[PDB]
């Protein structure tokens, strides 16, 4: 259908779990932006699969996993993920137009982070996107032709010369990078395809397509909490730029929202709770950089739902809240005496206004609406009424099957 | 509705004309990407309006013109456009999240162009987008607070120091840029708004929104003829990233296609015709850098229609073809003995396969389907059948009113 799964907060909402849970019903599962800054996590029958760039349809061999054109690819790292699975040939395809992360990029990221202090993943995501905007970047299809690759590498070496000292590239950068591609190009080349053509066709034939967002909406380069964002567009619309699909192809948009909020890295966080009331969240939800913890923020949620056109919500990680005395929800902002109901473009001086809810004790592992505590259902009802989007999926532990459908 | 007007070739298709022609029927007209690399041109009653970043609803005072968040803004240049119109306050709004083009950017563009030779507009578009990906860029909202602006300017000056020689910035860069903002910030600040909120609301209230693409689909940074592209996403999906609108809000997608093709700048162009058969196109269609001229390319058109989800086409500049003996249409590609029907990701060795059509003599200024020569209608019929999208608008001169609706 091109349905889309999107994180509607600042990442870590539980996207990997939801994609894995529904992927069996699709022909294609598509990672459309970001890189291995992502960590989409699947748990099933006590086995944890930590994915980075590998799409989250990988546990269903009939699914075709697509890494689309707006992604940035650390080839070595993707090769390491490929090696963990059997017979990925014919069920993983990497866009020939995806951009390639070089070691300069990670070094540059660390260098710039000394002044900017965004809290990046230090994986060179941003600098890879920069080179894409410069139109100097290498793309996956370049690896298919030794002569083209060699030429682009020589232009890169020439271009980075003035930076070797600053970014601490070392004496052997150029020989090391040559050898890198000698090692990894043969490993990844069989998977490189025109995925744009592939998805245009699939859409035309009415095959079922699931688009897997990374990061989350409030990390969007344009509309998120800039400059405390990633360098890619994270919303549902981005899925129908990366891919070849058009906006009219988008059917369901599933907004993945944790039952509380996190950020990892710096930047504004209106509902962050550094008081003892937040300590439960830290104990069970901070954890690898520990996440900043706080409450669900309906102001921000409503904003993200509008940006994405969510048709349904998945409410994630209810089990983290088990045992908490009370749950707060940020229902509005106070800014110097004004009540704000709408998410503003600058969060300066925005203080959360909270409603308090009774906690629950034992959502963990519940598989039926009937088996949930009243206080859980009361919370769900409040959220979906305030936001105006039905909660259709409820996750009660990391396990694939600990998921309730409505 | 959020309808979208998109250029489905490499720019210069006649977008400005179509937006101006239909804008009276909308509440909002939104420029969603690019900058003053654009030149959307309107002619009405013998007056030519050359727009660059100003949206093409400006001649209808009841329209609200929006410059959205994914645009890059040369403030001085926008101020110069503002000064050509009366009472723009309350009918032009500039996103507080739009990025700001600095003089370093244009210089950097010219510097890099010595090695890359893309054929950019040398307006610093690409380097502005680079700084956006770096998350070091200045945005329009920063101009609203003198202290914030001063801080970002000081970080910029520190960051550009190693480049002053290379990019030939000059002794007085820093004092000149300080004075620039002293001059232009007061002029532009009244127009700076949260346009994301504004369009979310308008969409919720069912107000009519027209989204005005710049450049064209084959210039898209991800899916166009990389590296001979612009540094922004140009398709209909990009309109529902920049803006706050979601993909489900998109209704009509009007693909603007010239009756022949141009490119300006370097890069692949399968249907380019440098033979005498193309000379008519050059005489009447090259013209300020002259455009490379060639034939309509249905392979590329079908690709762009899929990317955008076009619901209708506008066929533009029929008058340029008046007097030509014969018109060719590229219906497929030959690549080393293989017939390709689908646009590939690499145009190496793709040679056009042509069908030839009889020309016409006097489409210029015709306002009724009935008054068109048969050979014009035969061409239209062929195009819309091969592409599978109805031609609903036909332009027979630059003049607003020389437009036929079906
Ligand atoms: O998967 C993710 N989860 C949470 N935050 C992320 C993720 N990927 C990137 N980020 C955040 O996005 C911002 C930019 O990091 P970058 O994507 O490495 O440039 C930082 O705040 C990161 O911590
Ligand atoms: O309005 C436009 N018309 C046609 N080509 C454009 C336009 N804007 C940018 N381009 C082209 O897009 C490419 C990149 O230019 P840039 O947008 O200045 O970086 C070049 O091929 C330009 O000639
Ligand atoms: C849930 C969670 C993840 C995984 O979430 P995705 O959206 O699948 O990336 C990662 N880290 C933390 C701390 C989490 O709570
Ligand atoms: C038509 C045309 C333009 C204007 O087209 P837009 O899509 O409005 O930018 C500019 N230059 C040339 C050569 C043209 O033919």
């Amino acid at each position: 259908m091109a349905d889309v799964v999107v994180g509607i907060q600042w990442g870590d909402e539980g996207k990997g779990k939801i994609v894995d849970r529904i992927a069996k019903d699709y022909d294609f599962v598509v990672r459309y932006q970001g890189g291995h800054n992502a960590g989409h996590t699947i748990v099933h029958k006590g086995v944890k699969h930590s994915l980075h760039l590998m799409p989250s349809g990988v546990l269903y061999p009939k699914c075709k996993n697509i890494i689309s054109s707006a992604v940035v690819v650390s080839v070595k790292d993707l090769c390491e993920e490929i090696s963990a699975f059997e017979d990925l040939e014919n069920r993983l395809f990497v866009s020939d137009r995806a951009h390639v992360i070089l070691p300069y990029h990670a070094k540059k990221d660390a260098f710039k982070e000394k002044s900017q202090n965004i809290g990046t993943t230090k994986k060179g995501i941003g600098p890879c996107y920069e080179d894409k905007m410069a139109r100097s970047g290498i793309r996956m299809g370049d690896l298919l032709d030794d002569k083209i690759l060699e030429e682009k590498l020589n232009a890169h070496f020439k271009a980075i010369e003035p930076f070797k000292k600053a970014y601490d590239l070392g004496e052997n950068y150029e020989k090391d990078l040559m050898g890198y591609f000698k090692t990894y190009a043969p490993k990844i080349c069989p998977f490189i395809k025109d995925t744009t053509s592939m998805l245009i066709e699939a859409n035309q034939k009415g095959e079922k397509i699931l688009l897997e967002g990374a990061q989350g909406t409030l990390l969007d380069i344009d509309l998120g909490t800039y400059p405390f964002v990633t360098s890619s567009n994270t919303t549902s619309a981005s899925a129908c730029v990366s891919t070849g699909l058009n906006p009219k192809a988008i059917n369901e948009v599933i907004g993945i929202t944790k039952a509380y909020s996190t950020r990892v890295g710096n930047g504004p966080f209106p509902s962050e709770d550094t008081t003892p009331m937040g300590d439960h969240l830290r104990t069970k939800g901070a954890e690898k950089r520990p996440r900043r913890c706080g409450w669900l923020d309906l102001v921000a949620l409503k904003y993200a739902c509008a940006l994405n056109g969510c048709t349904q919500l998945a409410l994630m990680k209810l089990d983290v809240l088990d045992g908490i005395d009370a749950i707060k929800v940020c229902v509005a902002y106070e800014r110097k005496g004004e009540r704000l109901e709408i998410f503003p473009s600058d969060l300066k001086d925005c203080v959360p206004i909270y409603q308090t809810f009774k906690g629950w004790e034992k959502s963990v592992g519940v598989r039926k609406l009937d088996d949930l505590e009243p206080n859980v259902r009361e919370y769900i009802r409040f959220i979906e009424k305030e936001v105006g989007v039905k909660i259709r999926l409820i996750s009660t532990s990391p396990e694939r099957e600990d998921t309730i459908f409505l």
